[PDB]
């Protein structure tokens, strides 16, 4: 049992777009944009929808760069997060009820104010490698187990 989610990183040669989640799940951490995939939309549809809702941005092409499965102890559904990246965007990012967007230089990623797993898989993202990840959490701060590999098809 899995539930589908999306995550979108706008990564340009010298900068990456992150949003400070302002409420709800993951509040207080920088992250890419995304969320639950709804019934009746593809995963990539959901990624585009969440990006528009959370930043106002639309994109021409999203690229599948990773998949990360998360277990939280005591939670019955695994989280199957599909990670997309894009370089080209359409528009200027603007704040939403959910997200406060900012550009970060690639050597100034705020890892200590991001999900703990990002420290592990974000470099592969930055090196433009495709990857499969798995992280077991207790609560929101403690990774108990993890696996991470580069793959050829996401
Ligand atoms: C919680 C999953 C999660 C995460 N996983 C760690 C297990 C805690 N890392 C990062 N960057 N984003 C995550 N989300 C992006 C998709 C919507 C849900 C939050």
């Amino acid at each position: 049992a899995s539930r589908l989610y999306t995550l979108v990183l706008v990564l340009q040669p010298q900068r990456v777009l992150l949003g400070m989640k302002k409420r709800g799940f993951g509040a207080g951490r920088w992250n890419g944009f995304g969320g639950k995939v709804q019934e009746g939309e593809t995963i990539e549809d959901g990624a585009r929808r969440e990006l528009q809702e959370e930043s106002g941005l639309t994109v021409d092409a999203l690229h599948k760069v990773g998949q990360i499965v998360f277990e939280f102890v005591g939670e019955p559904e695994l989280m199957d997060v599909h990670v997309f990246c894009t370089d080209s965007i359409q528009g200027t990012p603007v704040e939403s009820d959910e997200m406060r967007p900012c550009w970060f230089q690639l050597d100034q990623i705020p890892f200590k104010d991001m999900w703990p797993d990002d420290s592990y898989w974000f470099p592969l993202l930055l090196q433009k490698k495709k990857f499969h990840g798995y992280f077991k959490f207790q609560g929101q701060d403690t990774i108990l187990d993890y696996t991470l590999r580069e793959v050829d098809t996401v």
